[PDB]
């Protein structure tokens, strides 16, 4: 058994709260066992087809040594950037900017523990904190269609570590991983990005496969966990 | 007769202090004023530029009610930022014994999950609980030079004239209509530390400025008390 | 009994106030508290971006003891800057009705040529006698919905405990000693705009508090009738 | 063939390969995938910015011009574009690859690519010809007997585009098929039959895991022809002279 | 002889290829011996703030000089140099065109140095206004012209100092470091001067100096001004609109 | 005719005076007309031989129309950096840096008033206060040389306004020369620089020498101005 007992296959417990904050439209605080994201949907009228951005960021103590908050820095760390985009790129691909009218759903990821897979936690949460922007956005009236989502989005990590395929993997194994991955995918059965291999290894087709495999299964379980919170009431007061 | 929450003029919004919300910093606050709730954390390092603290505040862009650009992006901090971040940084220090905590160094986080006016009040009291806990943890690994650095306890509350009426710890809804707003930071030994934050476009009387320093510092105990509660609990982690 | 410039605990060092000292902007006056140098411009504008006012305040590389790097260069200006900026834009907008003043915009600026201490209360004092002849300016040429859009005068001193001592008006030497200090921003009717906290971090009692009030609300009259005296002159312009 | 340059959907454009461009750095290659231009240079340093391994880093910008409409320079907007950053660290990752950094040395190379004329797939060239600026900077220090070992690099990375366009799987995309493709993305490859990075580029979008399959078929075979270009350019004399 | 094999007034071998690339309407690289720099004239419709107007961008590659330097955008701030350099390039070309007979369309001009090896801002404005020239070609072309010869003169500009006790033109980077005075001077091919600047640090001259490197100077630019035309005699190499 | 009654080839009245401030070891308030520069030399524990670095600034008042502060900004123009080399070079070119000691002197230069010759003038006034600087320096025994200064520098503009030259332009002029430049000089028979300004245009080599004739005869002006200001005691001592 791996160090925090979990098997090979298994996800760390995932806790999906919405509602965390109450002046989003969508608001999700997600855990991927000690890791810990704050996923916010906000929305505005007015496109700069409607418009979805994304953007990810850490809390400077969410590290095991505290960072530099990059505000007080003075620029955007290029990882900050990779995974904003990433994040961005998964989200549209199961959104129909048509049915959302012009409308511009801002997604805001700020991790406030980071304990591996802060990404993928990141993504699984801010399609819940999607969700519910758009559930905000029927009831106030403001779709040009009742059903933009096409498709729920989930991701998790996944990688070769102590010669073994394993799923989720937290900061220890992660540093140790010979091989990994962040797979991103829909409840639709199909792929929407493949992303950020670990620095210094190279994969066959055959390992693909089977990370895939295995990110796939692990996923299935995420989109359950994010139907059954989404199956909860709203927590607001719908316009 | 009462408040549009139906408090009365002299209570405190419903205060909830946690702390160990995250296990990284030796100290990890989340603390609510209603609806208003800030994440204030306290990391330790070794070395200074006696030792040295440090605060920083900033806002989740979706903390307002309609989201703010984030500062990283925008690629230079708010004057709201600094003014409220060096607020912060005086406050603490007020109750340190930098001389007795050896050459480490403490940063303070204070980020704002959810702005409901007073950001800034809660943001002092839970930092220092936080700092409370970076004490305690510098204390097990055997960094202090003197076993009790901290030599007061801080806390803060807003105050103003609403309908008239003097009132302690406004909501968003009562800041926005509020003839006079200001913020009062105190320590537990009957001292003050700061009166800061004017409301826009607010002058106010010697008489007045007395009863909001009364008013404040009344609820000011109730902070420390539940700081006090609050730290009576072991610590929430591992410790060294 | 006596302090290094000679001067008493009550006494402020001498005050000149100089009106359009430059030519460009409506507004422009030199104002030195002793050896403090401030230049404080008031610069009239279309429309807001109801009037509007905003403020500036920077320091000249030289004007401290030791050359400070300037802001520009550095890629960033610093919390202190953001922080009085600020300040000085609330306190002027407490005494102006905008509506008075109709869409229009009045860009303060306070740069310090000589830091002696107590630039920044030097700047508000300053900046409102460059205020006063940015709304002369507006006026005459006709451009005031109302023609006394001014409330009230603004002024503002720093005060602190020094060797123990309550002092009035801190240079550079006494402000570095001081166990306690702030800037009081007072308005000539009776009122008080704000205190601004400025230290590393202090605590004091409230009895101290109402003595520190106490002689920089006296010392803040000297400085409205030196606004007078100055504003009594007829105006430099470059007159519309 | 339905494609805008004549092309067939597996066919990549014509690849040209110039190595010592500029004389300066260890390694000058300017790269064209078609109409698509990218200077890559490799400027080698003494040492490293501390346990005893060579570094490489990487960055990639476009010039001005570079684009059908001309773009600001990001120095004077005074910030990286995050797409920069995405192309900047996934090349310097590609490169680290294939190169043992320890048989190295303790030096560090840095990797620069600069766009020159932008008609889609700046990024997969940009890599393609990275590598080879990477390899003569290795001739380079290999001569100057600066290396612990006389071959660092285990394998030779190319990249290139690959998506489907028009309904159709196709490969080496320029600018107008790239910015009406339902999904696309960037396959980086080694040529020992090994994958390095999948980068999903575009606005987002799903694709079936069979799709993926056939994506990766037709791109890993393009990149054969992309090392065959690297070996047939590497095959000539060093341009500059080793130390 | 100077350690390049040239004389005292002898400019290095000149290359100037039109349409490097082909998306900008004009697209020049030029070279001065081993100093290579791509000078590019990008049109546009309209005007910033404002009769047309010109700007000009002058920028290194990190791999252009012997140790490779930080890129500016990285840093997250021109320099100085730069600026200097941009608003030179801008104020020269600007002297031989007649923005009123180019109507209200934009040119952005580029010069980005592939390799520098002294005399980069020199070989620039010599490069820009090839660029320029097509640009206007181009415009023509397009009709989108209010006068069909908006280019009054032609512009180049040489490097030119006092190295060795000795008046040189067209220095490299070796004999930059060794000037006791050294400069740049724009021209037009009239014979009439457009700006001189960038004295060497820590130098000063009697104009009796000036006068010696101007004469020099205008001498080698004649021989650019005849490099220009071979150039743009050429036919268009690009595709007119 | 010129508007300010001044003939072709007189310069607007000039004042320097010496410190105006007491911080700075050289602080000198110049004017040329109604342009006003405050020009001060701050020393330094080092370098980064000693050194000389400049820089110009103007207020945003300084303008006829409020300039935006370049701090807020987040950036140099490029004219600002362009005439802070220029100083710092010109200023160099009369100092041994080498007899200078160990030191740095940092010349700034914030242009108060804006109505031409800012950057002529900020040259001008910014070696007067170099001057006081080495006087200072020397009277701290922290110079090597006695004697590092072995000239002195001024400068001033000329151009061809209304189809005839004329020497330090106010801002009217300024705003519809055809030609325009600045004239750096030494006071021992030579030039700096000769900065080109405005828009660009081209002039005569037979016209260059008109400009020069006409620029280095004003300089002359202000080398005097210099000298009887620097005749006067040194403003505050140092034993």
């Amino acid at each position: 058994k791996r160090e925090d007992g979990r098997l090979d296959h298994e996800l760390r417990p995932v806790i999906i709260t919405r509602g965390f904050t109450e002046n989003p439209a969508g608001s999700v605080l997600i855990e991927f066992g000690h890791t810990k994201v704050l996923c916010t949907a906000s929305v505005t009228e007015g496109v700069p087809l409607g418009w979805l951005t994304a953007e990810y960021a850490m809390l400077p103590s969410a590290t095991h040594s505290r960072s530099d908050r990059e505000s007080v820095r003075g620029r955007l760390s290029g990882r900050t950037q990779e995974i904003s985009r990433l994040i961005g790129r998964s989200l549209r691909a199961c959104i129909d900017l048509a049915a959302l009218g012009e409308n511009t759903i801002a997604i805001d990821c700020d991790v406030l523990q980071a304990d591996g897979g802060t990404r993928t936690a990141a993504i699984t949460g801010a399609y819940v904190a999607l969700a519910d922007a758009v559930t905000y956005l029927s009831a106030a009236g403001k779709l040009s269609d009742p059903r933009p989502l096409s498709c729920a989005i989930a991701a998790v990590s996944v990688g070769v570590v102590d010669g073994r395929i394993r799923v989720d993997l937290p900061y220890e194994e992660d540093s140790r991983a010979e091989v990994d991955m962040n797979v991103v995918a829909t409840d639709t059965g199909t792929l929407v990005e493949i992303q950020g291999t670990g620095e210094g290894a190279t994969f066959a087709r055959s390992t693909l496969d089977k990370l895939l495999d295995m990110a796939l299964g692990a996923c299935d379980t995420l989109f359950a966990a994010q139907r059954d919170a989404l199956a909860l009431p709203y927590p607001g007061v719908l316009p």
